[PDB]
């Protein structure tokens, strides 16, 4: 399951999410006209969640609190531990 999807509008990435068996099925998408801000496209429960994914000066990419230099340090931190701080939601991939 490839999940980045270069820059691709917010409908076409809800309409993939949906369709997936997976809970916790994602895509980080670039926002359409803006360059260099992106945001994670996850799906938790049922709805595909879009959460705005902030640079921070060079190679930095912050959604949650703290800064992670790479977009694939930004999944795998977040693939143990939760994005919704209440019940545990992790970020699993597409089909």
């Amino acid at each position: 399951g490839s999940w980045f999807f270069g820059k691709i509008p917010r409908a076409k990435a809800e309409e993939m999410l949906s369709k997936q068996r997976h809970d916790g099925a994602f895509l980080i998408r670039e926002s359409e006209s803006a360059p260099g801000d992106f945001s994670l496209s996850v799906k938790f429960g049922n709805d595909v969640q879009h959460f705005k994914v902030l640079r921070d000066g060079a190679g930095k990419y912050f959604l949650w609190v703290v800064k992670f230099n790479s977009l694939n340090e930004l999944v795998d931190y977040h693939r143990s531990t939760s994005v919704s701080r209440n019940q545990q939601i992790f970020l699993r991939d597409i089909e």
